[PDB]
């Protein structure tokens, strides 16, 4: 209220495939399902927001030559929105991370970054932002993610 932006960082890919999932039961790691609403500026639901996530698999890595881990979507009637991934892996110098850009239909893209509870690397990066927490909490053999977007677009 309302999510603060954060860097881009050199990984982002324009251009990516219109999907909710990016990872099958084949796909290594563990499983993460991230879910909530978009609002806007009265916390009222916002449709047709565009969510354009990217991320490292498991091991770190991200996909330069193609577009694993990278998917978006548009927000449905109720504002909702679902990411079924997994847990993104760690790499030099940052806490773990998933990246996305949102942006309401119209208006300008917000870039920004979701982060972990409990890492212990929320302590030593300097980017991390307390305001950029989802909530996560185990679900079986993966994790359930839950964070709301709350996006400057009067109502
Ligand atoms: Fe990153």
């Amino acid at each position: 209220d309302p999510t603060p932006d954060q860097m881009e960082g050199p990984y982002f890919k324009p251009d990516s495939p219109p999907r909710t999932s990016l990872v099958t039961s084949s796909t290594p790691g563990v499983p993460l399902t991230v879910s909530g609403y978009v609002f806007g500026r009265a916390c009222k639901p916002l449709t047709g927001v565009l969510l354009d996530f990217w991320q490292a698999d498991t091991g770190g890595a991200y996909d330069m030559t193609g577009f694993a881990f990278r998917g978006h979507q548009f927000t449905g009637a109720d504002g909702s929105f679902t990411l079924r991934t997994i847990v993104p892996g760690l790499y030099p110098g940052r806490t773990r991370h998933i990246h996305v850009k949102a942006q309401a239909p119209g208006r300008p893209v917000l870039t920004t970054q979701l982060y972990f509870p409990g890492e212990p690397r929320n302590t030593t990066d300097a980017l991390f932002d307390p305001a950029l927490l989802m909530n996560v909490r185990s679900a079986g053999p993966g994790r359930e993610g839950t964070f709301d977007f709350v996006l400057d677009v009067a109502q």
